[PDB]
């Protein structure tokens, strides 16, 4: 009776083994665009990815990670609210089953079709386990993707979730460029809060993106042809793997821009 995103083990169901669910700084929020205060102390960001060595794609079970290898400082996020350098560990999406849900940040109360997350850790704590267990450890990198336009550059992770259509199979994927998925503005919020899955730890600084990707139908059709199950179980389509907002509590989201 592992976690998931069913009716009997859905994000209502995580506190009981993971009590830090109902914590103070739980993600993902909704980003009240009125509230939000332009903080003109904040830095551009700065995108690092010229030098990023892509490994390997993996069906996780509760979605996909493309992975990289973070052994040196190649592929990085600094500036903006962030002291330091953090390195690029793996992406990941959360989508829906309709286009009218999927992201986990909200926009004055609007969804998305589905949300990337591209994972970063502190090089000050030397890896990703310890990093997670500190309050500034972990960036993560939301751009939110609405249904329109194909977009190019996700198309090399369209076509290998054939062969990774059930939790447990990975397949290589050498040479892939992650700046493929930006958009053009490097505009953000950003809040203090947590990973959105078990075991929900309160060590992430989270920039959003303001700038929706525009992704095809038929790009999220592929997305939603995965499977939670392993090979040779009954099928369960790899859909609505999103966590709702959580209280923001005692936090506020700063804008980068006017
Ligand atoms: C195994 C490998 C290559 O994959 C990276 C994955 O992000 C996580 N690996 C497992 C870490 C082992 C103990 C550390 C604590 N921890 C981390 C995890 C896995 N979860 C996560 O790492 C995680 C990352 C991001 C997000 S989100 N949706 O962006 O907020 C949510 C979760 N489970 N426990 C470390 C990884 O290195
Ligand atoms: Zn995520």
């Amino acid at each position: 009776h592992h976690w998931g995103y069913g009716k009997h083990n859905g994000p209502e169901h995580w506190h009981k083994d993971f009590p830090i669910a109902k914590g103070e700084r739980q993600s993902p929020v909704d980003i009240d665009t009125h509230t939000a205060k332009y903080d003109p102390s904040l830095k551009p960001l700065s995108v690092s990815y010229d030098q990023a060595t892509s490994l390997r794609i993996l069906n996780n079970g509760h979605a996909f990670n493309v992975e990289f290898d973070d052994s040196q400082d190649k592929a990085v996020l600094k500036g903006g609210p962030l002291d330091g350098t953090y390195r690029l560990i793996q992406f990941h999406f959360h989508w829906g089953s309709l286009d009218g849900q999927g992201s986990e940040h909200t926009v004055d109360k609007k969804k998305y079709a589905a949300e990337l997350h591209l994972v970063h850790w502190n090089t000050k704590y030397g890896d990703f386990g310890k990093a997670v267990q500190q309050p500034d450890g972990l960036a993560v990198l939301g751009i939110f993707l609405k249904v329109g336009s194909a977009k190019p550059g996700l198309q090399k992770v369209v076509d290998v979730l054939d062969s990774i259509k059930t939790k447990g199979k990975s397949a290589d994927f050498t040479n892939f460029d992650p700046r493929g998925l930006l958009p053009e503005s490097l505009d953000y919020w950003t809040y203090p809060g947590s990973l959105t899955t078990p075991p929900l730890l309160e060590c992430v600084t989270w920039i959003v993106l303001k700038e929706p990707i525009s992704v095809s139908s038929e790009q999220v059709l592929k997305f939603r042809k995965l499977n939670f199950n392993g090979e040779g179980e009954p099928e369960e389509l790899m859909v609505d793997n999103w966590r709702p907002a959580q209280p923001l509590k005692n936090r506020q989201i700063k804008a980068s821009f006017k």
